[PDB]
This record gives C-alpha cells, structure tokens and sequence, in this order.
C-alpha cells in the first residue's frame, strides 16, 4: 500500500532554495515527479522538501 519510497546515491549540493541537500543512503518519499527532469520528496534527514535530479536518487 504505497510503499515504493526511494533512495540517494550521491551527496548533491542545493544550489538555491530550491532544491535539496540529501546525501548517498539518506532515504526519501514521493509528494511530487516531474519524471524525465526533477522529482520531489521531503528529506527524511531532516524533513525539508525541495527537488531533486534524476540523475541522482533512485528506486530501491
């Protein structure tokens, strides 16, 4: 029941206030997915929602 989450694999650096600041093996969620571009998720290390590349994070 909604339960796919996701996961980073790298230490992305937020460029405004914008974006957000997870690192590789902080886990996140799924409020939003552009897809082919951005995502969006609340970072579960501290609780802050931004975007996120693609490029970047992953399923699991």
């Amino acid at each position: 029941t909604a339960g796919k989450i996701f996961r980073a694999m790298y230490d992305y650096m937020a460029a405004d206030a914008d974006e957000v600041s997870f690192k590789d093996g902080d886990a996140i969620i799924n409020v939003q997915a552009i897809d082919e571009g951005w995502m969006y998720g609340t970072v579960q290390r501290t609780g802050r929602t931004g975007m996120l590349p693609a490029n970047y994070v992953e399923a699991i």
